[PDB]
Protein backbone atom coordinates (compact mmCIF):
# COMPACT_ATOMS: atom_id res chain seq x y z
CA UNK A 1 0.00 0.00 0.00
CA UNK A 2 0.92 3.47 -1.16
CA UNK A 3 -0.06 4.83 2.01
CA UNK A 4 2.03 2.68 4.31
CA UNK A 5 5.23 2.97 2.14
CA UNK A 6 5.22 6.30 2.32
CA UNK A 7 3.99 6.24 5.79
CA UNK A 8 7.20 4.24 7.04
CA UNK A 9 9.73 5.77 4.36
CA UNK A 10 8.54 9.11 6.61
CA UNK A 11 8.87 7.26 10.36
CA UNK A 12 12.82 6.09 9.22
CA UNK A 13 13.48 9.64 8.01
CA UNK A 14 12.56 11.27 11.07
CA UNK A 15 13.64 8.52 13.38
CA UNK A 16 17.08 8.62 11.62
CA UNK A 17 17.62 12.07 11.99
CA UNK A 18 16.88 11.91 15.69
CA UNK A 19 19.17 8.72 16.21
CA UNK A 20 22.04 10.54 14.79
CA UNK A 21 21.66 13.85 17.17
CA UNK A 22 20.27 12.44 20.53
CA UNK A 23 19.02 15.17 22.40
CA UNK A 24 20.47 15.21 26.13
CA UNK A 25 20.21 16.73 29.91
CA UNK A 26 17.09 18.49 29.28
CA UNK A 27 15.86 19.21 32.80
CA UNK A 28 17.58 18.42 36.45
CA UNK A 29 15.82 16.15 39.47
CA UNK A 30 14.76 19.18 41.90
CA UNK A 31 12.77 20.54 38.70
CA UNK A 32 10.54 17.84 40.28
CA UNK A 33 8.38 16.69 43.33
CA UNK A 34 8.55 12.87 44.39
CA UNK A 35 5.21 11.70 44.81
CA UNK A 36 5.01 8.25 44.69
CA UNK A 37 6.76 4.55 43.90
CA UNK A 38 5.33 2.77 40.38
CA UNK A 39 7.64 -0.16 40.42
CA UNK A 40 11.03 -1.18 40.92
CA UNK A 41 13.82 -3.48 39.45
CA UNK A 42 17.04 -4.62 40.27
CA UNK A 43 19.10 -1.19 39.16
CA UNK A 44 15.99 1.23 38.74
CA UNK A 45 12.66 2.65 39.77
CA UNK A 46 9.60 4.21 38.18
CA UNK A 47 8.42 7.01 39.89
CA UNK A 48 5.51 9.35 39.75
CA UNK A 49 6.78 13.25 39.95
CA UNK A 50 5.24 16.30 39.45
CA UNK A 51 7.44 19.12 37.78
CA UNK A 52 7.33 22.17 40.19
CA UNK A 53 7.03 24.79 37.09
CA UNK A 54 4.32 23.62 35.00
CA UNK A 55 1.86 21.00 37.58
CA UNK A 56 2.59 18.52 35.27
CA UNK A 57 3.06 14.60 36.32
CA UNK A 58 5.12 12.04 34.61
CA UNK A 59 6.60 9.04 35.09
CA UNK A 60 10.75 9.25 36.48
CA UNK A 61 12.78 6.08 35.83
CA UNK A 62 15.82 6.39 37.59
CA UNK A 63 18.53 3.83 37.14
CA UNK A 64 21.84 3.63 39.55
CA UNK A 65 24.52 4.18 37.44
CA UNK A 66 26.71 1.62 39.82
CA UNK A 67 24.18 -0.94 39.79
CA UNK A 68 23.75 -0.57 35.53
CA UNK A 69 27.74 -1.58 35.65
CA UNK A 70 27.59 -4.03 37.89
CA UNK A 71 24.50 -6.47 36.22
CA UNK A 72 26.77 -5.62 32.77
CA UNK A 73 23.56 -3.02 31.41
CA UNK A 74 25.38 0.06 30.42
CA UNK A 75 24.63 -0.51 26.54
CA UNK A 76 21.39 -1.12 27.06
CA UNK A 77 20.42 2.04 29.25
CA UNK A 78 22.58 3.71 26.22
CA UNK A 79 20.12 1.94 23.80
CA UNK A 80 17.08 2.73 25.78
CA UNK A 81 17.42 6.16 25.87
CA UNK A 82 19.04 7.19 22.14
CA UNK A 83 15.61 4.77 21.00
CA UNK A 84 13.35 6.64 23.36
CA UNK A 85 14.51 10.18 22.24
CA UNK A 86 14.20 8.96 18.34
CA UNK A 87 10.98 7.23 18.26
CA UNK A 88 7.28 8.44 17.93
CA UNK A 89 4.33 6.97 17.35
CA UNK A 90 0.67 6.81 19.01
CA UNK A 91 0.97 3.81 21.15
CA UNK A 92 4.71 4.28 22.46
CA UNK A 93 5.44 6.26 26.09
CA UNK A 94 6.50 9.56 24.99
CA UNK A 95 10.21 10.64 26.73
CA UNK A 96 9.85 13.88 27.91
CA UNK A 97 12.89 14.63 29.40
CA UNK A 98 16.66 12.95 30.00
CA UNK A 99 19.49 13.59 32.40
CA UNK A 100 21.98 12.33 34.65
CA UNK A 101 23.31 13.42 38.05
CA UNK A 102 26.45 12.31 40.27
CA UNK A 103 24.63 8.82 40.82
CA UNK A 104 21.70 8.29 38.75
CA UNK A 105 20.23 8.23 35.20
CA UNK A 106 16.92 9.75 34.31
CA UNK A 107 14.11 9.31 31.79
CA UNK A 108 11.01 11.15 32.07
CA UNK A 109 8.42 9.91 30.55
CA UNK A 110 5.00 10.60 29.95
CA UNK A 111 2.45 9.48 32.70
CA UNK A 112 -0.50 7.18 31.57
CA UNK A 113 -2.24 6.33 35.01
CA UNK A 114 -5.10 3.58 33.45
CA UNK A 115 -1.82 1.33 34.76
CA UNK A 116 -0.59 -1.88 33.50
CA UNK A 117 -2.40 -4.09 31.11
CA UNK A 118 -1.59 -6.66 33.55
CA UNK A 119 -3.60 -5.58 36.65
CA UNK A 120 -6.37 -5.41 34.18
CA UNK A 121 -5.87 -8.95 32.83
CA UNK A 122 -5.66 -10.59 36.28
CA UNK A 123 -8.58 -8.25 37.51
CA UNK A 124 -11.40 -9.23 34.79
CA UNK A 125 -9.87 -12.86 34.36
CA UNK A 126 -9.16 -13.01 30.64
CA UNK A 127 -10.56 -10.71 27.88
CA UNK A 128 -12.76 -11.53 25.37
CA UNK A 129 -12.09 -11.72 21.40
CA UNK A 130 -12.61 -8.45 20.51
CA UNK A 131 -10.90 -6.90 23.82
CA UNK A 132 -7.55 -9.26 22.87
CA UNK A 133 -7.55 -8.41 19.39
CA UNK A 134 -8.46 -4.18 19.87
CA UNK A 135 -4.87 -4.17 21.80
CA UNK A 136 -3.36 -6.96 20.05
CA UNK A 137 -3.97 -4.57 16.67
CA UNK A 138 -1.95 -2.01 18.30
CA UNK A 139 1.39 -4.06 19.29
CA UNK A 140 1.22 -5.66 15.33
CA UNK A 141 1.91 -1.75 14.11
CA UNK A 142 4.02 -1.01 16.55
CA UNK A 143 5.93 -3.41 15.69
CA UNK A 144 5.70 -2.79 12.08
CA UNK A 145 6.52 0.72 12.71
CA UNK A 146 9.80 -0.58 15.42
CA UNK A 147 10.96 -3.39 12.86
CA UNK A 148 10.73 -1.13 10.04
CA UNK A 149 12.90 1.06 11.77
CA UNK A 150 15.86 -2.07 12.23
CA UNK A 151 14.45 -2.06 16.25
CA UNK A 152 13.66 -4.91 17.84
CA UNK A 153 11.72 -4.49 21.03
CA UNK A 154 12.13 -7.45 23.31
CA UNK A 155 10.33 -7.13 26.36
CA UNK A 156 6.70 -7.91 25.07
CA UNK A 157 4.74 -9.20 28.58
CA UNK A 158 1.24 -7.47 29.41
CA UNK A 159 3.20 -5.55 32.50
CA UNK A 160 4.68 -3.54 30.06
CA UNK A 161 1.95 -2.16 28.09
CA UNK A 162 -0.34 0.70 29.79
CA UNK A 163 -3.88 1.35 29.56
CA UNK A 164 -4.52 5.43 28.69
CA UNK A 165 -7.30 7.63 29.07
CA UNK A 166 -9.08 6.62 26.16
CA UNK A 167 -8.05 2.86 26.68
CA UNK A 168 -5.83 2.64 24.05
CA UNK A 169 -1.83 0.92 24.84
CA UNK A 170 1.58 3.17 25.67
CA UNK A 171 4.07 0.54 25.31
CA UNK A 172 6.87 1.02 27.87
CA UNK A 173 10.10 -0.42 28.90
CA UNK A 174 12.73 0.19 26.14
CA UNK A 175 15.39 -1.24 28.33
CA UNK A 176 16.37 -4.46 25.93
CA UNK A 177 15.40 -2.50 22.62
CA UNK A 178 18.36 -2.39 20.05
CA UNK A 179 19.00 -1.38 16.46
CA UNK A 180 19.68 -4.40 14.50
CA UNK A 181 20.57 -4.51 10.72
CA UNK A 182 20.51 -8.68 10.76
CA UNK A 183 20.83 -10.63 13.74
CA UNK A 184 21.40 -10.36 17.33
CA UNK A 185 22.38 -12.46 20.65
CA UNK A 186 21.72 -11.39 24.00
CA UNK A 187 19.99 -13.36 26.89
CA UNK A 188 17.19 -11.16 27.69
CA UNK A 189 13.31 -11.28 28.15
CA UNK A 190 10.96 -12.61 30.48
CA UNK A 191 11.16 -16.54 30.33
CA UNK A 192 7.67 -16.86 29.52
CA UNK A 193 7.87 -14.90 26.98
CA UNK A 194 10.87 -15.88 25.12
CA UNK A 195 11.46 -17.58 21.67
CA UNK A 196 12.63 -20.76 21.41
CA UNK A 197 15.91 -19.27 19.35
CA UNK A 198 16.96 -16.85 22.43
CA UNK A 199 16.51 -19.94 24.58
CA UNK A 200 19.04 -21.86 22.31
CA UNK A 201 21.48 -19.29 22.19
CA UNK A 202 21.07 -18.44 18.76
CA UNK A 203 21.25 -15.43 16.60
CA UNK A 204 18.03 -14.10 16.32
CA UNK A 205 16.00 -11.51 15.14
CA UNK A 206 13.05 -9.60 14.96
CA UNK A 207 10.65 -12.97 14.67
CA UNK A 208 10.95 -13.08 18.59
CA UNK A 209 8.87 -10.18 18.91
CA UNK A 210 6.40 -11.65 16.65
CA UNK A 211 6.80 -15.02 18.55
CA UNK A 212 6.19 -12.98 22.00
CA UNK A 213 2.95 -11.13 20.61
CA UNK A 214 1.69 -14.88 19.76
CA UNK A 215 2.19 -15.26 23.87
CA UNK A 216 0.45 -11.74 24.64
CA UNK A 217 -2.36 -12.81 22.75
CA UNK A 218 -2.74 -16.37 23.64
CA UNK A 219 -2.47 -14.53 27.80
CA UNK A 220 -5.02 -12.14 26.62
CA UNK A 221 -7.85 -14.28 25.64
CA UNK A 222 -6.91 -17.15 27.63
CA UNK A 223 -5.80 -15.67 31.34
CA UNK A 224 -2.98 -17.39 31.58
CA UNK A 225 0.39 -17.61 29.30
CA UNK A 226 0.86 -21.48 27.12
CA UNK A 227 4.36 -22.38 28.58
CA UNK A 228 4.31 -21.92 32.16
CA UNK A 229 6.47 -23.81 35.02
CA UNK A 230 7.98 -22.91 38.62
CA UNK A 231 11.35 -23.28 37.08
CA UNK A 232 12.19 -21.08 34.13
CA UNK A 233 14.19 -24.39 32.88
CA UNK A 234 10.95 -26.31 33.01
CA UNK A 235 9.22 -23.03 30.78
CA UNK A 236 12.25 -23.85 28.48
CA UNK A 237 11.51 -27.43 27.58
CA UNK A 238 7.55 -26.68 26.72
CA UNK A 239 8.53 -23.64 24.88
CA UNK A 240 11.29 -25.35 22.12
CA UNK A 241 9.13 -28.83 22.36
CA UNK A 242 6.92 -27.53 19.38
CA UNK A 243 3.14 -28.07 21.09
CA UNK A 244 0.89 -25.80 23.27
CA UNK A 245 -3.16 -26.59 24.26
CA UNK A 246 -5.81 -24.19 23.39
CA UNK A 247 -8.41 -23.40 25.39
CA UNK A 248 -11.88 -24.97 23.96
CA UNK A 249 -13.59 -21.33 23.98
CA UNK A 250 -10.87 -19.90 21.66
CA UNK A 251 -12.44 -19.25 18.09
CA UNK A 252 -10.72 -21.73 15.47
CA UNK A 253 -9.36 -18.74 13.97
CA UNK A 254 -7.18 -17.44 17.03
CA UNK A 255 -6.08 -21.01 17.42
CA UNK A 256 -4.40 -20.64 13.73
CA UNK A 257 -3.15 -17.39 13.95
CA UNK A 258 -1.40 -18.69 17.30
CA UNK A 259 0.04 -21.56 15.97
CA UNK A 260 1.78 -19.20 13.16
CA UNK A 261 3.11 -16.81 15.75
CA UNK A 262 3.95 -19.72 18.04
CA UNK A 263 6.10 -21.59 15.43
CA UNK A 264 9.09 -22.76 16.59
CA UNK A 265 11.00 -22.76 13.14
CA UNK A 266 11.29 -18.84 12.87
CA UNK A 267 11.63 -19.48 9.06
CA UNK A 268 8.07 -20.18 9.05
CA UNK A 269 6.58 -17.85 11.58
CA UNK A 270 4.04 -15.24 10.73
CA UNK A 271 5.88 -11.88 10.78
CA UNK A 272 9.11 -13.33 9.40
CA UNK A 273 7.75 -14.46 5.89
CA UNK A 274 8.21 -12.95 2.73
CA UNK A 275 5.30 -10.73 3.43
CA UNK A 276 6.25 -9.99 6.80
CA UNK A 277 3.69 -8.14 8.60
CA UNK A 278 0.78 -8.50 6.21
CA UNK A 279 1.07 -11.82 6.79
CA UNK A 280 -0.51 -10.92 10.10
CA UNK A 281 -2.86 -8.15 9.10
CA UNK A 282 -4.72 -10.18 6.70
CA UNK A 283 -5.13 -13.28 8.92
CA UNK A 284 -9.10 -14.05 9.45
CA UNK A 285 -8.97 -13.05 13.31
CA UNK A 286 -7.93 -9.58 12.18
CA UNK A 287 -10.90 -9.39 9.50
CA UNK A 288 -13.29 -6.91 11.66
CA UNK A 289 -10.45 -4.88 12.13
CA UNK A 290 -9.60 -1.75 10.73
CA UNK A 291 -6.32 -1.05 10.15
CA UNK A 292 -6.46 2.43 9.42
CA UNK A 293 -8.78 3.52 12.60
CA UNK A 294 -6.73 1.61 15.38
CA UNK A 295 -3.99 4.18 13.96
CA UNK A 296 -6.26 7.12 14.26
CA UNK A 297 -7.50 6.54 17.37
CA UNK A 298 -11.23 6.37 16.19
CA UNK A 299 -12.21 2.84 17.37
CA UNK A 300 -14.00 3.19 20.80
CA UNK A 301 -12.06 1.05 23.20
CA UNK A 302 -13.36 -2.03 25.04
CA UNK A 303 -12.37 -0.40 28.78
CA UNK A 304 -11.93 2.72 30.02
CA UNK A 305 -9.69 2.21 33.25
CA UNK A 306 -11.18 4.40 36.28
CA UNK A 307 -9.45 6.84 37.58
CA UNK A 308 -9.92 10.44 39.16
CA UNK A 309 -7.49 12.68 37.08
CA UNK A 310 -3.99 13.09 35.61
CA UNK A 311 -2.16 12.46 39.46
CA UNK A 312 -4.08 9.11 40.56
CA UNK A 313 -1.96 6.35 41.25
CA UNK A 314 -4.87 4.03 42.55
CA UNK A 315 -4.54 2.05 39.05
CA UNK A 316 -0.86 1.25 40.07
CA UNK A 317 0.22 -0.71 43.34
CA UNK A 318 2.23 -0.16 46.53
CA UNK A 319 5.55 -0.15 47.10
CA UNK A 320 8.54 0.40 49.31
CA UNK A 321 9.19 4.15 49.33
CA UNK A 322 12.75 4.54 49.26
CA UNK A 323 14.96 7.96 49.15
CA UNK A 324 16.64 9.14 45.41
CA UNK A 325 19.86 9.44 46.82
CA UNK A 326 22.29 11.38 45.04
CA UNK A 327 26.07 10.89 45.82
CA UNK A 328 28.09 14.19 46.83
CA UNK A 329 30.98 12.68 43.96
CA UNK A 330 30.54 11.69 40.14
CA UNK A 331 30.47 7.40 39.93
CA UNK A 332 30.38 6.03 36.72
CA UNK A 333 31.20 9.48 34.51
CA UNK A 334 33.32 8.00 31.88
CA UNK A 335 30.88 5.15 31.44
CA UNK A 336 27.77 6.81 30.88
CA UNK A 337 28.97 9.87 28.89
CA UNK A 338 26.57 9.77 25.72
CA UNK A 339 23.57 9.56 28.33
C1 LIG B 1 8.56 0.22 33.25
N1 LIG B 1 7.37 1.08 33.35
C2 LIG B 1 7.48 2.41 33.07
O1 LIG B 1 8.55 2.85 32.72
C3 LIG B 1 6.30 3.33 33.23
C4 LIG B 1 6.16 4.35 32.32
C5 LIG B 1 5.12 5.24 32.48
C6 LIG B 1 4.27 5.09 33.55
F1 LIG B 1 3.20 5.92 33.68
C7 LIG B 1 4.43 4.11 34.48
C8 LIG B 1 5.47 3.25 34.31
O2 LIG B 1 5.63 2.29 35.29
C9 LIG B 1 5.52 0.97 34.89
C10 LIG B 1 5.78 -0.08 35.85
N2 LIG B 1 5.96 -1.32 35.07
C11 LIG B 1 5.88 -0.99 33.62
C12 LIG B 1 6.16 0.44 33.75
Amino acid sequence: QESVKEFLAKAKEEFLKKWESPSQNTAQLDHFDRIKTLGTGSFGRVMLVKHKETGNHYAMKILDKQKVVKLKQIEHTLNEKRILQAVNFPFLVKLEFSFKDNSNLYMVMEYVPGGEMFSHLRRIGRFSEPHARFYAAQIVLTFEYLHSLDLIYRDLKPENLLIDQQGYIQVTDFGFAKRVKGRTWTLCGTPEYLAPEIILSKGYNKAVDWWALGVLIYEMAAGYPPFFADQPIQIYEKIVSGKVRFPSHFSSDLKDLLRNLLQVDLTKRFGNLKNGVNDIKNHKWFATTDWIAIYQRKVEAPFIPKFKGPGDTSNFDDYEEEEIRVSINEKCGKEFTEF
